[PDB]
């Protein structure tokens, strides 16, 4: 009757957030973003994106780590797979590209849980946790994974981002602030048995 996955959390103070050079967005605007999505859809079909959910606690209060692009949009660490690239190897590659250390020591990323799937039916902002009616060729498939952190780690944050620890209550019913994926993380994380180490 214990059917829940057990996840170890560690205090935010166990982690060191260093700095490294800016990591520039491939798209300089929303219009460039959907232009490139259109171009690549014609060459290699549906975009495949992967996102990592990294959890910490402070005083037993779970927090999700978010990347804030300056003081603008909040992002999960992640990004686009190459054609034929494994989803889990790819999320590990991307999380290394974003948060990997300047001394080039490897993080031991542990990824054992899928926490959801989102689909983009058009070259437009809307995303859904299912393929909408009549949609045969979704333009993007986004996969979210829970990333189990080690007890301690050094992360190097690109200088153009802030790493922010968001408490679940701040995400919950806050789509305007965070959008539909991040704002549904409280619900999607509720099934886990978190251990507060
Ligand atoms: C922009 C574009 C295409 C992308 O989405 N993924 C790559 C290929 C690599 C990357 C991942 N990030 C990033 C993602 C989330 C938070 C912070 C940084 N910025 N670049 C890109 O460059
Ligand atoms: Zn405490
Ligand atoms: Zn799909």
């Amino acid at each position: 009757s214990m059917l829940e996955r057990t996840i170890n959390l560690y205090p935010l103070t166990n982690y060191t957030f260093g700095t490294k050079e800016p990591l520039y967005e491939k798209d300089s605007s929303v219009a460039a973003r959907f232009q490139r999505m259109r171009e690549e859809f014609d060459k290699i079909g549906m975009r495949r994106t992967v996102e990592g959910v990294l959890i910490v606690h402070e005083h037993r209060l779970p927090h999700v780590l978010l990347l804030q692009l300056g003081t603008t949009f909040f992002k999960l660490p992640g990004g686009e797979l190459n054609p034929g690239e494994d989803e889990v190897e790819g999320l590990k590659r991307l999380m290394t590209e974003i948060l990997g250390r300047q001394d080039g020591v490897l993080q031991d990323w542990v990824i054992d849980d899928c926490i959801g799937n989102w689909w983009r039916p058009n070259f437009e902002p809307p995303q859904y946790p299912y393929i909408p009616a009549h949609i045969t060729k979704p333009k993007e498939h986004k996969k979210l994974f829970l990333v189990q952190l080690q007890e301690k780690a050094l992360f190097a944050v690109p200088k153009n981002y802030k790493l922010v620890a968001a408490p679940l209550f701040e995400l919950y019913d806050n789509a305007p602030g965070y959008g539909p994926i991040i704002s549904s993380l409280p619900q999607l994380l509720s099934r886990f048995n978190f251990i507060y180490n």
